[PDB]
């Protein structure tokens, strides 16, 4: 078991569908417990009616109890499960954009610079950019849309955030100031891409 | 305009599906919009470094203003899709357990009621009862899921609610004890059926 956990996810399932996975079986598992809690206190109210109202109460405020403490695990544990997620989304944004720009980079300093290659690869660092702008403008959008007191929070943050990303991006574009030569030829290619 | 909207979605597409596709265009439209926003916020920065404090300080309100009230047009807008969301995902299951039953009625008012037709019947049936079950179950998960206190508020009524559909199905088989042999011999296939 250790053993399953060291090898943990296959590679042929991605970071978000591993997530979903999760989320279902806790779903699942979850509600076949409340099920039967609800099922107990069912049965229990049924071989009640013929008590006094005092022990009946008792009766009651046990299965609210057991439903209190079940609330605060499936709170709890979907907490955790959101915050592992976050952060490995977040982890492998930051990866692929920096594998992109080594590769834009790799083109641009190859013997002789191939214009194809460094065209896609400038084009793929340029959509590793645009992926991390788009999940902190969703993020953002998402808690406006579930949470109004925190999108409030959110707000120069954000705004912070999305000039960072646009500077980088700029930043990077400059990468092609150092070879004139081919700033000229590509001039054309790239003013369609920053659209 | 309001020619298509009476026509409304084709056949083709279920209200599941529907639904998130109306969620992801309101998703893209508002991303846009506040990224917008964002950037003529940025560029405003950019312009006011060189403007008196009082006139900063207005700029940065009139943003937030906007940001705010774009917050709000996203947040009501979102409660809506949800709620017209939720009030059809109810009335189907609703519809679906009361065409049930009148099929289980039909089978039980046969001349010669057929007992394979009435199995059957009687399965749809308590398979629309166990929809609404699992619906009912799912919603109080969800909300313990995401909001706790909420999940307290309404903890009573999800286990009173559970026992209606119970007495309902209780109620439903009644109906089959009034045909003795039929019952009999339904018997073990109905109990495989409810302990399902
Ligand atoms: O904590 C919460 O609030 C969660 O709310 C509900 O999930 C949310 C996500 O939290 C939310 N993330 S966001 O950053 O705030 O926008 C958003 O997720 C969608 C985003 O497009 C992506 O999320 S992200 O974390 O990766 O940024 C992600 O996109 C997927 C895409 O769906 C996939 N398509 S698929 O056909 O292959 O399945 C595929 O393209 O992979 C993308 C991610 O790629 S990645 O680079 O690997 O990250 O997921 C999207 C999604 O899940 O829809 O919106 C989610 C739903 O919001 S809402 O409509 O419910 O309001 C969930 O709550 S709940 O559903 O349990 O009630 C739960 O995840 C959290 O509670």
């Amino acid at each position: 078991d250790g053993v399953d956990i060291y090898f943990g996810m296959p590679g042929e399932i991605s970071e978000h569908e591993g997530f979903l996975r999760a989320k279902m079986d806790l779903e699942e598992r979850r509600m076949r417990q409340i099920n039967e809690v609800m099922r107990e206190w069912a049965m229990a109210d049924n071989q009640s009616k013929n008590l006094p109202k005092a022990d009946r109460q008792a009766l009651n405020e046990h299965f609210q109890s057991i439903l209190q403490t079940l609330e605060e695990q499936v709170s709890g544990e979907r907490q955790r499960l959101v915050e592992t997620h976050a952060t490995r989304v977040i982890a492998l944004i930051n990866d692929q954009r920096r594998a992109a720009l080594e590769g834009f980079l790799a083109a641009l300093q190859a013997d002789p610079p191939q214009a194809e290659r460094v065209l896609l690869a400038l084009r793929r660092y340029l959509r590793a950019e645009q992926k991390e702008q788009r999940h902190t403008l969703r993020h953002y959008q998402h808690v406006a849309a579930v949470d109004p007191e925190k999108a409030q929070q959110m707000r120069f943050q954000v705004h912070t955030h999305l000039q960072v990303i646009e500077e980088r991006v700029n930043q990077s574009l400059g990468l092609l100031d150092q070879n004139p030569h081919l700033a000229q030829e590509l001039r054309p290619q790239i003013q369609e891409l920053l659209h």
